[PDB]
């Protein structure tokens, strides 16, 4: 059996995301540092269990994949697709590596993003560092209660993990990560009934909106997709909360992991170029992407194994 | 007996220092602020009892005094000496208000550092703004643990708490901040025994040197100091470590409480212009000061009473 | 098939929710079974992981017949009054059961109180008790409660439906009782006098031996084997209740089994006695004042 | 300095509130466990600590004070004065002794109960019983966050201990109760805004409205109150939300802790009869008062010093 | 003013007491270890603030007071009295210094007695050493809850420190230190009703048994003292069960500090040699003493000025 | 089909270690025992969960098996080898049974022994009894983290458990002990860096030491072993640390599971005998094994049949 990294791992307080490009001639001390990257893990993580619980889950971008290995590619890897919509714009940016560091405290997921960099120095330029907190009422940025709808168990390994489809990236999965800012200013001008219309959600019960009265441009009501099975097509999303005060700068880091980039593709495109009964999606008015990128995650035996 | 701000609180896992300044025009809607301003530290805080541990002491700039109050000053209160050694500077910076902003978690310091700056937005500008971590094993950037030899009990209230040498400000303290970068490789480049040498305490176990080992250079025996009536002189001290990986900035931000700004005055003097026996603070070889500002923290209900 | 949270340990808050559905109630009743795990979801996830925020739905014999056409599953009827020489273990009226459980209260009564908003004008409450652990997991008479129900594979085993009744696989049966309890009469016994009547050691939770034991004790009494001599088990998820000003000391008894017919032997034998025991010695000090049994159905027919 | 009972303490995470009233010929039995009472919190919650927090707070009412005392009466102690608004009324019922338990578990509230109850049977007569539980982020059944404004330190000290003006009295402190049901079918049909018009503060952040939209009938205007000289005068409460979701009882338990009644008594004056600006506590559309007592709790030395 | 050891801190999960004698020559190194155990105590302590609770009470012996010390001596200070009762003996052993390490984690008192006995290797033997852990719910060997009755807040600072009777050395106290091991097959023997009788207390419930049933000859019969004046003479006692299962040993390690040792040595007069009302305390047919001391443990601040 | 004991459960801050040899005429007792220890454990461990986490791993040496069972041995099971290298000894110490008892509190632990010995009193003879205790940050008394290349999940399962090859014992593991005592004042005049030589790990962050620097002597390079096949043979450590103060004695208990003893045997060999570029392990000149016992730990149900 294949083992998957973490991608399985519950929501923690605090994460780092820390996305980088691989300089020329990066590639060697690249790979060096991807073999290892599982016993870093182990060696910032062990000292602090049971309540640290560090992970790191390592994607890799589409030109990155072949700069650095030969032989087959994963089959849904391709660069992140911009969406030029009517209003609202979902960028692409570069992107060769993701580290998504999770853990209950931010100082641990620091240590290991320090012995990763310090083991890549050199060889990569940084393109985005994220330090995320969750609000200690599981609330978002905007005040809603975020997750609340992720699968879990036989679930989330059926909707996350490459299986059969692609059996020799078995256990991999699939991460679009997109940096938004909001303006708070204007939601909170808002009403909370009018952001219950926006998220689809009751703001302090998070009990979903009755299909009578859930607007069909709320966030709920476009990312829910079914297949042409009737099944609902679902993701993993991890989003972290994260900001500054001093730049008025109060974002949402958005990570969705899927075993396909279809599924998480087909929710971009309703939310950003919308539907018959839908213009876009309402979050966007309060809500700008400013980063965009996809990786494959690899199963863990095929990052030791080189 | 009047009620001192959380000066004597103790140390926490998170904080965020927050530096600002007072443009032209803004001294009425500071004035509200403060008023407010522990107001607001209940409104945050209280839903999250009793693990939030939220804590927000405030503090004013020589020069912002005048503007904002008429009437007498704090006997101690002037702009931050600059300190131009044979080899290192303590630099001033500019700075009116300072919000030392501490909880169990960084997204409780950000909700009331959000409410603070959204009531000054317009008035004030952004002058410095760290969100700091301390590491799950209680140890600093260096990899040493700190806070050990903080005065508690009596001692603590004797240290920090103005009383009857200035007694219209009694129940207020001086704060004094810098902001520090390391040379981490430097650093790293040293033997565990060296480094130990260089603070004068043991790394592993945090014991302190012997009297006959501990180097006059070391960072405890320089900001070990005894007044003219023998007696030892203390501060209470609250370093947090902050960084940026991909930046590499590895930072220790310093804020030292104290009855009197002569006593953190006479150990920084110590520091960088040294002794008979010391050029300088060895501490100072691998750290380097990049802001400088003396606050004092009035008694809550001076500030409660604007 | 996916299961409701049946196999899932105690916890030190409960909420026991028994209704009858009135006249004309059914579809708003179908309408909320089709959401509880979406409320759950809802509810729980504001105090995720530690909440440990379950909802275990059943419905009972009558009701199901008002509810569903088509197939019943085999073991559903029912709870049997037993009219012993001494003690009657009553049978009372409920056709839903929410048996809603949480680490604290708060999730318990949020997640309650969404269910009988949907429910208002559909359903008549019959039943509603909240439970809180009581020290290291006592029950009302001082003993440890729950320390011989199984665990991992024999769990399964003994509570899931199985290829027996292939259409209802991974639900269960609950069965439930409350029983008020005479302290004062209870608290007249010695300790070693107590320790016979349950079967155990008071303090230190270990069975008293097989040379010891009387035949009348509740462990004797409630250990049943199976034909192939093997012990046939239930998971018990027994809570404490009470109202000090009432003098109500009480236990709710909840038993899931995967028949029905296990429960109500262990029930029969309490009750109507056997060769060597008039009957539990426990129901000296306990009495019945509900009765009721309902089918906890696999997660994924409520869904659709 | 004499010894309080735990009135100064925090909120816990469950409570119970017991109220009783004292049968002909039962006082000789209260007064023995009145001299017990600390001992049997000791008793409960001392195979508890640290995590336990298990107090109780021992009132006694005007009535039961006559009854049970020979000497002198704290100066503030008499029955609940019964208020009879032009549309609210906060109604005065029968209670002679408070136990206000309060621990991070209900299991250690009610073993307490439950030797309290035990030593008193056939001497008093249960007048209401309230088993409250904390609910979320501190919230109260009408979803908003309950005792933020609470003094602390010394400035609680100063609000809810009895001192010189009442020296025999040192240490205590006066408790008024009332059990407080919700029609919350009404609540849920206002917006969130209107909400925070009657509160007086923001639902989700739990921030004050500022001076210029706070209505003057919003609670947190009523229950504002300043002394001759300009100083807030101050209650603590360790109010508890309660219900039955079946009956549809959604509750809040209210107790004000105060170093006089004249204080809470004011506020409640403000809230059920109005002032020139406001004709009630807008509250009060919403909350029907069932219960209202009014306690003596004493130093804790006064009654271990009973016969 | 003098500032006392942790002689009032509450029981904590975990224990070790230390009892050594200092070797001819031994004193010099005694004294400076003295004046550094405070110092020792926050090195080691301060890496698991705040849940660590470390704390270590330095006791000395009356024969060793003598060797270290000149001038005025404690009061109340001389070696333990052996009691010969008809039936059951106390016995005095040797100890000139006890260290009595409490923290909520064994590691915590571990490092200390580490850092402590490696400072005096080749100045002390060391005659006991007991590791104590808590039982279930505050229980002792015998199944009972120990501590209920300890005094609390102002009444245990009044029974527990030296005051204006002893103004030299106001804020120290005297520990008395018995080993007691059990027959717990003797004790296993009675019903839990004859438990109660010997106890003086219910078992499961801890609830004092009423005057009328209480026996004269109870546990809790005999250690109830008043003095002339009818005020309650109490101790502050700090017991810790111990054990070694295949040794067959089940015991309480004794230690109750009080303002002077005549409280504490009437109490142990009642129990050893009996009343005119009972013969001797019940808890002694089950119970034999292997040790007893006696320590005088001084102000914190008596230490540090050596 | 078969269930294992808690061979596969994590490290616990808690553990108490019996090993006891049975007296001749003891074998009836022992058996009745072995077919009660499971009721034993849920009986203690019930009524302090969720958070007690006791387990018992009950362990059968060679010798017991045969005085014990009729029929069939478990293929691997064979008294300890003894290691006589040129330098360094591994001895073979008696030992039939072996209680392997954790919690996360040391009472569950006690409780449940004091059980256990109660039943086989007059039927074994105890051999050794070892209180472990967690230090600092999963730390072993050489100042270094302890378990962080354990296997996890299915890894683990795959290493410990006995499979197909020996059918009748499927759901089995083999312990092997060691209790080792330490020169801490030998280890404790090394530098950090000789240290971390002596172990193949950096002190504080516990960082592997790279492939070009690693000593071919150091303890991680020794027990380092590969299979044929050229995968990595594991096995599963659950060391704990235990000691004396007072008698010098700062210890490590060794106990390993693994699905053949051959695995746990041949790492013995490197560390004991050594290899063609290493005379032995370097950590035997820090440690002396003062006990050394083979067990095989039978399925749950193997003992629940008896
Ligand atoms: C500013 C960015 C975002 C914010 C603040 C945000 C917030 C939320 C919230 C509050 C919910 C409801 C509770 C939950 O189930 O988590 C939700 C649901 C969801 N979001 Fe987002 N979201 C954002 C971006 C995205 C993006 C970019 C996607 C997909 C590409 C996405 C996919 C989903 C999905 C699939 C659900 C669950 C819908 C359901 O089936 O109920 N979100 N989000
Ligand atoms: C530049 C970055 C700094 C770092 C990384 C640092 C770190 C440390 C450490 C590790 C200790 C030993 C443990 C303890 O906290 O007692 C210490 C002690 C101390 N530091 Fe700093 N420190 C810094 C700057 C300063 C400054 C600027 C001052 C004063 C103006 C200061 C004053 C002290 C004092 C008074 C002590 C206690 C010494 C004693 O009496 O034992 N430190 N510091
Ligand atoms: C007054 C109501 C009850 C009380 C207070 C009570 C209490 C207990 C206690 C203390 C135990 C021993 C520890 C353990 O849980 O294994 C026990 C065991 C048990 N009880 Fe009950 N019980 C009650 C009613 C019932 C009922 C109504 C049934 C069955 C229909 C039942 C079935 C069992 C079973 C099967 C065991 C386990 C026996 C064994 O195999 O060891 N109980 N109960
Ligand atoms: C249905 C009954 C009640 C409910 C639900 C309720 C709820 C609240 C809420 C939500 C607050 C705002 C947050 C805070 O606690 O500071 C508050 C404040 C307050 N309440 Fe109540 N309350 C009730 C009855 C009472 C009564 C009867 C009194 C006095 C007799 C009282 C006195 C106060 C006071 C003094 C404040 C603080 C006002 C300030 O200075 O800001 N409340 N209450
Ligand atoms: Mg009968
Ligand atoms: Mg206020
Ligand atoms: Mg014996
Ligand atoms: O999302
Ligand atoms: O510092
Ligand atoms: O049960
Ligand atoms: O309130
Ligand atoms: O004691
Ligand atoms: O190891």
């Amino acid at each position: 059996e294949p083992e998957p990294q973490m991608v399985l791992s519950p929501l923690t307080s605090a994460a780092i995301f820390l996305v980088v490009t691989i300089d020329s001639g990066g590639e060697d001390t690249v790979r060096d540092l991807l073999s290892d990257v599982a016993s870093l893990e182990r060696a910032v993580g062990f000292r602090a269990q049971p309540d640290g619980r560090l992970s790191c889950v390592t994607g890799i971008g589409s030109e990155a994949w072949d700069r650095l290995f030969s032989g087959a590619r994963p089959a849904g890897l391709h660069p992140f697709r911009e969406l030029d919509g009517p209003v609202h714009r979902a960028v692409a940016t570069p992107g060769d590596l993701l580290f998504h560091i999770r853990a209950s405290r931010l100082d641990l997921c620091f240590a290991l993003a320090t012995e990763i960099m310090g083991r890549l120095r050199g060889a990569v330029t940084p393109q985005d560092e994220v330090h995320g907190f969750k609000y200690f009422d599981e609330r978002d940025m905007l005040g809603f209660v975020a997750g609340t709808e992720n699968p879990t168990g036989a679930a989330a390994r059926r909707a996350v993990l490459v299986g059969a489809e692609d059996p020799a990236f078995a256990g991999g999965s699939y991460a679009v990560v997109q940096k938004y800012l909001h303006d708070i200013d204007a939601w909170e001008g808002l009403s909370v009934e009018a952001q219950e219309r926006v998220i689809g959600r009751r703001k302090m019960t998070d009990v979903e909106l009755s299909d009578d009265v859930k607007p069909a441009d709320s966030h709920v009501a476009l990312t829910s997709v079914t297949g042409p099975d009737g099944s609902d097509l679902e993701i993993l999303r991890d989003n972290m909360p994260f900001g500054s005060v001093g730049r008025e700068e109060f974002g949402t880091y958005f990570i969705g992991y899927a075993r396909t980039p279809e599924v998480t593709e087909t929710m971009l495109e309703r939310m950003f170029l919308g539907t018959a009964s839908a213009p876009h999606d309402r979050i966007l008015d309060f809500s700008t992407a400013v980063t965009g990128s996809l990786f494959f995650t690899p199963a863990a035996d095929f990052l030791e194994d080189l």
